[PDB]
């Protein structure tokens, strides 16, 4: 049974639960304790192959946990979440992969670039200046809202889709 293990990292209310949320049970949440971390677990079919899918929702604070070691050490692509009416998000996307590339000690690790909140008309991360960071990134850039549901497979699925080019 083919399973990908995934991390949703990024700044706190960027949307990393309500993402997930939505992917995982359909539906948008729009209140989840910024300090709870959790993982989800389901059966979806991504281009035809049944698969499951492992997700790590991220939530940035100091305590211990080893489940959070062992996704980063065994997690295989990554989404880097910021919020397209939020610059400072966008600002802190850097730092994020650059753990990433500490954990995995590799420059080429399977990463998508997520801009969420695209419901929001008050864009001040045009999507030229997200494109841009992709590209000097050499990763894909997709847009989401986890309130309409815009965007969230495909940025799921392209991260599957990174990971499965990775694993040839
Ligand atoms: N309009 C809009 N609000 C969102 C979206 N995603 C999350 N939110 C809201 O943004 C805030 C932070 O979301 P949350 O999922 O807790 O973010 P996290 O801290 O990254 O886990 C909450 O008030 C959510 O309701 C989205 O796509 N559109
Ligand atoms: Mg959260």
């Amino acid at each position: 049974m083919t399973e990908y293990k995934l991390v949703v990292v990024g700044a706190g209310g960027v949307g990393k639960s309500a993402l997930t949320i939505q992917l995982i049970q359909n539906h948008f949440v729009d209140e989840y304790d910024p300090t709870i971390e959790d993982s989800y677990r389901k059966q979806v079919v991504i281009d035809g192959e049944t698969c499951l899918l492992d997700i790590l929702d991220t939530a940035g604070q100091e305590e211990y946990s080893a489940m959070r070691d062992q996704y980063m050490r065994t997690g295989e692509g990554f989404l880097c979440v910021f919020a397209i009416n939020n610059t400072k998000s966008f600002e802190d996307i850097h730092h994020y992969r650059e753990q990433i590339k500490r954990v995995k000690d590799s420059e080429d690790v399977p990463m998508v670039l997520v801009g969420n909140k695209c419901d929001l008309p008050s864009r001040t991360v045009d999507t030229k200046q997200a494109q841009d960071l992709a590209r000097s990134y050499g990763i894909p850039f997709i847009e989401t809202s986890a309130k309409t549901r815009q965007g969230v497979e495909d940025a799921f699925y392209t991260l599957v889709r990174e990971i499965r080019q990775y694993r040839l």
